[PDB]
């Protein structure tokens, strides 16, 4: 009962969402 597609989803947006946080902290920090 475990969704294995999820594991790519979160891994794919781990890069996607990382680009939703990295450029922002680059504004929050400097």
């Amino acid at each position: 009962k475990i969704n294995k597609q999820k594991i790519k989803n979160g891994a794919k947006k781990a890069l996607g969402v990382a680009s939703k946080v990295a450029p922002v902290v680059a504004a929050f920090a400097r």
